[PDB]
């Protein structure tokens, strides 16, 4: 029988950041399907990650919506979180580039564009966040697995932690959260808007990118939607993972997994689940 399988996508339209764009299609579509953007960490691929997070292809299969894997063969295969127009609403560079590939996918496939999501690890983390603050209005929900506070890298030379200005990856940098709200704003000034509903993950044993980031994106997040902790659940998903609940629970949750390094797996459940696919 016929298998859908990641395919390169060789021309989706502008393409200012010079990415690769691959996706999987399942045989069988919704009518009106959603796009999840999956990102890759540093000194990743596309394919790469399609290999890495297994569970999410299936899912695509049974529930009828198309991934998107974009790929970066810059800068150590990293993302760029680090200059003004990645970071920034039409700005350009890589997170105009995944747009434009979300752009292609809905009007391929006719997809439901209150239906659009991203996930990923490391850098993929980190650009997901880019997506939520810059592209709130392209972006329903995020996924950031072992990632860093959006604008932490603003003007460094690079994205990948293999630079001289480790403050970030290290975990030396602490700003109130007011200054990171003050952040998100920067990415589209101006903008009043509603943001994607923020996922967050990390290990407490990360040696990569500091657990100290963790609280910083908590206080940037719970900023800006205005919340803070209401429950705590103990090994959810998983035994060692505590799950922090603002609010309601309908814009930020938090997961710190205990003994865990660079990255915290995905777990495809939660994460649907928080984009309200399953
Ligand atoms: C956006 O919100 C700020 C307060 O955060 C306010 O000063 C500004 O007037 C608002 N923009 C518009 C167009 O109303």
């Amino acid at each position: 029988h016929h298998h859908a399988t990641l395919s390169q996508v060789l021309d989706f339209g502008n393409n200012p950041g010079d990415n690769e764009m691959w996706i999987y299609v399942p045989d069988q579509l919704a009518a009106n399907p959603a796009v999840i953007v999956a990102l890759h960490g540093c000194l990743g691929s596309a394919e790469g990650y399609y290999s890495e997070v297994q569970d999410l292809p299936p899912a695509a299969d049974e529930n009828g919506f198309i991934l998107v894997y974009p790929g970066s063969n810059d800068d150590f295969h990293c993302w760029d979180v680090a200059t003004a127009e990645s970071l920034t609403h039409d700005g350009g560079s890589d997170s105009r580039s995944i747009v434009n590939m979300v752009q292609y996918t809905l009007d391929k496939y006719s997809g439901d564009s209150s239906k659009v999501f991203t996930t990923g690890s490391s850098s993929g983390a980190m650009m997901s966040l880019v997506l939520a603050a810059a592209y709130p209005d392209v972006f329903s929900g995020v996924a950031a697995y072992s990632g860093v506070p959006y604008g932490c890298l603003r003007g460094s030379p690079g994205s990948s932690p293999f630079t001289a200005d480790q403050a970030c990856a290290n975990g030396e940098v602490s700003r109130t959260a007011q200054e990171w709200k003050d952040e998100v704003k920067m990415a589209w000034p101006g903008y009043n808007g509603t943001y994607p509903k923020v996922q967050v993950w990390h290990g407490t044993a990360d040696s990569v990118i500091s657990p100290n980031n963790f609280d910083e994106e908590v206080k940037q997040w719970s900023a800006v939607f205005g919340v803070n902790v209401t429950k705590e659940e103990q090994d959810s998903p998983l035994d060692g993972y505590t799950r922090s609940i603002f609010g309601d629970g309908s814009h930020f949750e938090a997961y710190l997994a205990e003994g865990v390094g660079h990255v915290v797996p995905t777990q495809v459940d939660s994460t649907l689940r928080w984009f309200g696919l399953i």
